[PDB]
């Protein structure tokens, strides 16, 4: 009980970011015409998909939890060209993320 | 060390979405707006509570998380429900409290 609030309410700092909305949702690749990214991104994540797994009891240590939260902005890393603007948004999310990881 | 979370506490705050208006003391000279210091008595912003911090003036996160409250206070006494200022304030307080409960 107390892991599970504890988590959902990370991730409510995260989506309450400034940089927050490329990552709230999963990637809907064919709506924005993008068909090699599942190609390219074996693993996709998102903060919507990760609270779904938090009501369904998939995160059992805070390790795979966090493991989750990075792997959003290493997809975004991977796909994306470093000038990009997804890119720097995922930059700053990550640094946010790892400032809650270190306070928590 | 409670120094240093209460630094990351800011750190997490002035990245939320709704930060901007409560980075910095409120210039109300600049804004045009004398009845500010007749209506805020006790002025707060986000940078002076990170002066705060760098001076150890919290010996208690009590102290710390008092400062913090001042800010959406002082924003929801002087401005309009309506306004979006005092709902940015709303947005900022719910998720400060939250971190609060967190730490
Ligand atoms: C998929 C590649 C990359 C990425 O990594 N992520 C996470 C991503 C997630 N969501 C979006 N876009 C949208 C999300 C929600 C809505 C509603 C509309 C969107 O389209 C603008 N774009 C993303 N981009 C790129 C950024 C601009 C071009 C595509
Ligand atoms: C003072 C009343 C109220 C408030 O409570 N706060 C905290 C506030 C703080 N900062 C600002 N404004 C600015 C801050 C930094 C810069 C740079 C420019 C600003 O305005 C041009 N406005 C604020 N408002 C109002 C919101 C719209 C009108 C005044």
């Amino acid at each position: 009980e107390d892991y599970s609030r504890e988590y959902s309410e990370v991730l409510l700092q995260l989506k309450e970011l400034q940089d927050s909305e490329a990552f709230l949702e999963p990637v809907n690749w064919k709506k924005l015409g993008l068909d090699d990214y599942p190609d390219i991104v074996k693993n996709p994540m998102d903060l919507k998909t990760i609270g779904k797994k938090i009501k369904a009891n998939f995160y059992t240590k805070a390790e795979q939890f966090w493991a989750d939260i990075d792997l959003i902005w290493h997809n975004c890393q991977l796909y994306n060209h470093e000038s990009s603007e997804v890119y720097q948004q995922s930059i700053r999310m990550q640094d946010a993320a790892n400032n809650l990881r270190d306070m928590l």
